[PDB]
């Protein structure tokens, strides 16, 4: 019994690599829990977010593990398990910056529970944001967050990894960049983006939605064993261990 | 009773030597190195990070005591700043995406010592920029690696200067450049992360001239922390602490002797 798991190793501390590229994470952790549980020989590889679908779909490997969000779209091309964590999202900035006075700093709101305040500090956030340059990793529910809200207020730039559009905030190419923030949190602790800051509210559900194990549509048996790891490890505390060893936070659904 | 206490700065952008985890805890060979040297002298050991650009101004500045940056001694950097006795020699070369007509180089697997092997390092250079015609190569400003291109390949290249080796190496992959030149175990530890898939270390690996040796930057005329540093490193390569800890972290050796 043999499983392949792709993740794309730039994204910590879901996942990431070593000084080495041996790739380690939350979701490396978990990816060896689940396959423990499932009695599978586990094998992690790496691939780029933006081949990681037509890849799984290729069968180059046979899941995905890269924090990757369920969405209808995403629902149309593969299949996903049970969900084992959930996106929180926010803004970064050079904290020395005008920009740092964003309103609704640290407030979160969910885009499902709370739709009329979120949209309410989306709408002062992004008036505030107006003639900005604000980086985004394409493709993914922070860039369709932007495009949905921001769009004809910002510039909004597209990038093919976080590393890129983190870089272009601390040159002073970008104005602020928008990602998940457990993601954001870690980056801004490296010594190469010294001085940047979160700032603003957290965004919850909604596009960010829920983070699950990437699967072929026709690969039900396969979906059967995630679900009933991911179950198990949910119920004797694994899931939320390995977030708060790696979060300090449970990002558990 | 209390111990002294030593400021030491790195970069935090020059893995295996020193980078930092993913929550910006600095690590590698010379943090390690840096914590071995402080038991030895007996303080108290702060590790900062400092970008390249104003590590030294920052040192003169006294931001901090020392730097364990993989700083090379060179005649201009002792004009301005003092220096330990070495603990590590640096060995450089090219990196190109391997899909580039550019990775068939000459030649693959060789070495060459500028100080002692000068009359085949200069063939292979004359070789190498002849080669490399037209091409533009990245490089950390103000580095052993960018002083070699100035002196070497000035006028067959186009060299682009960067503050940090992961900008250059962003600009190999998306194509913004033909070739980087930096230390090999830098670029050997580079390559093997998921973002430079598909880049190699081509053509021949130099050490010696340029790129001499490295050791602790610190203030011209700090006597007292020198003496400190050149009885810890000296003590240190006596026990084999140096070669350990350059097998721990670049599965080659890297201490000069
Ligand atoms: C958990 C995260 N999901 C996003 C971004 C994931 C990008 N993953 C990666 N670079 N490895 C998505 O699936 O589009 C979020 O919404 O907060
Ligand atoms: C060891 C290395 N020294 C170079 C490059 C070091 C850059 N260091 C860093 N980015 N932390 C120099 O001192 O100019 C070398 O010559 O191979
Ligand atoms: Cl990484
Ligand atoms: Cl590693
Ligand atoms: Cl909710
Ligand atoms: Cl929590
Ligand atoms: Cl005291
Ligand atoms: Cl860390
Ligand atoms: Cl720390
Ligand atoms: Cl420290
Ligand atoms: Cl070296
Ligand atoms: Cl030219
Ligand atoms: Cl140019
Ligand atoms: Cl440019
Ligand atoms: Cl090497
Ligand atoms: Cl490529
Ligand atoms: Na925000
Ligand atoms: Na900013
Ligand atoms: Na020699
Ligand atoms: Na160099
Ligand atoms: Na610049
Ligand atoms: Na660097
Ligand atoms: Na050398
Ligand atoms: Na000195
Ligand atoms: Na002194």
């Amino acid at each position: 019994k043999s499983i392949t798991i792709a993740t794309e190793g730039g994204y910590a501390p879901w996942n990431f690599s070593g000084p080495g590229g041996k790739l380690d994470g939350f979701e490396i952790d978990l990816a060896n829990a689940l396959c423990e549980k499932m009695k599978a020989k586990c094998q992690i590889v790496a691939q780029n977010w933006d081949g990681i679908m037509p890849s799984l779909t290729g069968k180059k490997y046979d899941a995905i593990m890269a924090a990757m969000s369920v969405t209808p779209k995403r629902q149309e091309v593969i299949g996903f398990s049970i969900p084992y964590a959930a996106g929180i999202n926010g803004f970064a900035v050079m904290g020395d910056s005008k920009l740092a006075e964003m309103p609704g700093l640290g407030e979160t709101y969910s885009l499902d529970s709370q739709a009329d305040a979120a949209k309410k500090a989306i709408a002062d956030i992004s008036s505030f944001l107006n003639g900005t340059t604000v980086g985004v990793q394409g493709s993914t529910t922070a860039s369709t967050f932007l495009d949905k809200y921001f769009k004809g207020s910002v510039d909004i730039k597209e990038y093919k990894s976080v590393e890129e559009h983190n870089l272009d905030l601390t040159s002073g190419r970008l104005d602020a960049v928008l990602a998940n923030a457990t993601v954001l949190a870690a980056a801004i602790e490296k010594p190469e983006m010294k001085g940047a800051k979160l700032v603003g509210p957290l965004f919850s559900g909604g596009e960010f939605g829920v983070v699950a194990v990437g699967l072929r549509k026709e690969d039900t048996a396969l979906k059967a064993d995630f679900d009933a790891a991911i179950k198990a490890a949910s119920e004797d505390g694994t899931i939320k261990t390995l977030s708060l060893k790696w979060f300090k936070v449970d990002v558990t659904p």
